């Protein structure tokens, strides 16, 4: 009735999918989980690239357990997904993103493994601290991921478990932290934690110091890692 040969693309437009909504819950830290994000956040340390280390040794034990999964559950023989780490640092937004194939975590396993709950070691890791211990002995406390903030102002995790839907976590510290329901781009099994660096921080997303890094402290990750880094314009 209205004849058209040519449309401009505003008229072809397609309507948008109906918006989604996400649940978010608000929880506070366990009081010496916050005590211990406290004293990390606000002291200086000379060795803070030991934050890396940490990171890479959770991606690893959440790798070993796809393999060790297989003995009860098959299954995940036939994924045909690599089990790998990858790094990407991101100069444009200042952020570095610790990517691994692992076995991810569900909404409760952010819950109560990184926040709510008590390390048995966190008040004698306090303490030799106080005593003036190098920061490197956080692992070996129980409490390793909270080193992620001697580099980063915010951490957000995105994860997903084969047994849950994809979740978001994040804090800035400051005594909470939330998880919402992540509805975004899918990321198929594993864990992706993503450091929004401080100011003073950047040396973290230079290749040279990242590879120096590695090399350093994480020789026995038993898996392959590889460093992603965008072309220089
Ligand atoms: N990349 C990752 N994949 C899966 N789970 C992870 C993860 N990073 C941290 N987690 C979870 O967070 C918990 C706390 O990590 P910490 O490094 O603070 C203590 P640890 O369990 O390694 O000795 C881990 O036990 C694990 O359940
Ligand atoms: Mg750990
Ligand atoms: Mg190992």
């Amino acid at each position: 009735l209205v004849p058209r040969g040519s449309h401009m693309p505003e008229e072809t437009q397609t309507q948008d999918q109906p918006m989604e909504e996400e649940e978010v819950e608000t929880f506070a830290f366990q009081a010496e989980i916050a005590q211990l994000m406290s004293l990390i956040i606000n002291t200086f340390y000379s060795n803070k690239e030991i934050f890396l280390r940490e990171l890479i040794s959770n991606s690893s034990d959440a790798l070993d357990k796809i393999r060790y999964e297989s003995l009860t559950d098959p299954s995940k023989l036939d994924s045909g997904k690599e089990l790998h780490i990858n790094l990407i640092p991101n100069k444009q937004d200042r952020t570095l993103t610790i990517v691994d194939t692992g076995i991810g975590m569900t909404k409760a396993d952010l819950i109560n493994n990184l926040g709510t709950i008590a390390a048995s070691g966190t008040k004698a890791f306090m303490e030799a601290l106080q005593a003036g211990a190098d920061i490197s002995m956080i692992g070996q406390f129980g409490v390793g991921f909270y080193s992620a903030y001697l580099v980063a102002e915010k951490v957000t995790v995105i994860t997903k478990h084969n047994d849950d839907e994809q979740y978001a976590w994040e804090s800035s510290a400051g005594g909470s932290f939330t998880v919402r329901t992540d509805t975004g781009e899918p990321m198929g099994r594993g864990t992706k934690v993503i450091l929004h660096l401080k100011e003073d921080q950047t040396e973290y997303l230079e290749e040279r110091r990242i590879k120096e890094i590695v090399k350093k402290h994480s020789q026995f990750i038993g898996y392959p890692i590889t460093l992603f880094v965008e072309k220089e314009r």
